[PDB]
């Protein structure tokens, strides 16, 4: 068990595309998640406040090489604080930027865990149907709009469309608008980019975040074959060169509340992520 | 015996992939090509084709399973071979910019003109243009684009047959006599000119079409679909008012106007042959 493969497995379905490594997926993924009970089961009852999952629609990232690398949303990062809300009576949305399937990384998908299992069966058909984003933006948001936050989970897809989309900027500027919560972790706040397109200043200028940190991007990743090539831009660098306060520079579960912006170092921190929300989203029901 | 199951796709939940057996009989290591009829016949560098290609690889069924598909290789790349060797270069356009996502279990291996085309267009078919951008900057009464060109595959179905920026792409092919050439699934683009309108500009048009009986009935019994689609192309286009002219696949092509069509896979060399003179005929008449 600590002879598997160093090297990329080759994803079939596409060209020159590579899942993980086996000895990555040792490293960094497990069939269950550090995860034991939710703090507010059915604490919100009225059945109108609700999230909005921005989730990723394109599996592969193209890579300084030439090759790409087959990812997709992490699914306990999306899983694990999506079960939190739901228990606490929060329903969710699902929306992509053209309507497509959302893209999990399936290999990461915790087999054992009953929580995420059952969470992702509930989920199944807002996931393979989502609803389209300029639909959401034209007809549900709004000052009088039944959303609450907005959460954009992680996984490395999430750097591919979501970080210069017109409508995912129309989307955060709506929730600083109106006081909503913009819940994001791990490469999720690539889509935090989108805020400044077009323009000389980012609305988001001195707000704080946790990212995925630079140097295991460049690095770790690289050298046990997760990651079959280099990114040609970086989450945390360009983060900075818009104006946020890049909080962390390791990976250690660690979460942050800035306003109303909540984020996740990792995805070692969903779980955690998931009592934030809940937690501030309640706070805000008074 | 080869098993008329189909076969899981990894990278995707409850996804599959045609089953060996359909295999065996739809795909080919050859293509029926046997040359190009204009080699070096338009040299002038301006005339250009605009490519729509498929972004999203999952087609999901009746059942809930999930089609893994893509553009046709052969119904790509060969049409384009014929057009790249008279001389008219290719760009590929997706809806958002992702990369384009072929049918790589139809790729002929060892067929030369579609591998060395497919290789000439890897660049461009990873980082497409978005097809939006192409609305905003290159199209017009000036644009370089001689046709669009949209092929088949499954994946055709998906997006492209709802899309406001086709749409905008087809009215401006109408309304500045440009080629639209299309073929198998490829037509379900054209339901996009009937989006939130009572009657589509491509009204009256005679078109071929994957026809609706293969898709219901054979392809289900051979497990090269894992389930029945939700809706069927011919069946819709005719509800917009286009012609339907076949009901089954023999690589029977068909000009109507500047609509170019095939009816499958086996139109794809007679298609690339008919748009190529068809182009070189519109070039010739405007001198």
């Amino acid at each position: 068990v600590n002879e598997l493969s160093k090297q990329p497995t080759p994803d079939k379905a596409e060209d020159n595309a590579f899942f993980p490594s086996p000895y990555s997926l040792s490293q960094y993924t497990a069939p269950k998640t550090d995860f034991d009970g939710v703090e507010h089961k059915g604490a919100y009852k009225d059945g109108k406040w609700k999230v909005l999952m921005i989730a990723a629609e394109e599996r592969y990232v193209l890579l300084e090489n030439g090759k790409m690398f087959s990812t997709g949303n992490h699914p306990v990062e999306m899983l694990l604080p999506l079960h939190h809300l739901m228990e606490a009576g929060f329903d969710v949305d699902v929306a992509t930027l053209s309507g497509y399937p959302v893209k999990l990384e399936l290999w990461a998908m915790p087999t054992e865990d009953e929580a995420v299992i059952s969470t992702y069966n509930k989920l199944k058909e807002k996931l393979k149907q989502p609803k389209k984003l300029a639909d959401v933006i034209k007809n549900e948001l709004g000052p009088d709009s039944d959303y609450l936050s907005v959460f954009i989970p992680g996984g490395h897809a999430a750097v591919v469309g979501i970080s210069e989309s017109e409508d995912v900027q129309q989307t955060l500027d709506w929730a600083l608008d109106n006081d909503r919560f913009i819940v994001t972790l791990c490469h999720g706040p690539a889509a935090l980019l989108s805020a400044g397109l077009n323009r000389e200043k980012s609305p988001l200028e001195g707000y704080s975040v946790c990212v995925f940190p630079d140097s295991l991007d460049e690095g770790a990743n690289i050298e046990i074959g997760y990651l079959p090539g280099r990114l040609k831009w970086l989450v945390a660098d360009l983060l900075t060169k818009q104006g946020l306060k890049v909080v962390n520079d390791d990976m250690t579960g660690r979460t942050l509340k800035d306003r109303k912006l909540l984020t996740g170092d990792s995805p070692l921190a969903s779980n955690e992520l998931g009592k934030l929300a809940v937690n501030e989203m309640l706070n805000a029901i008074q």
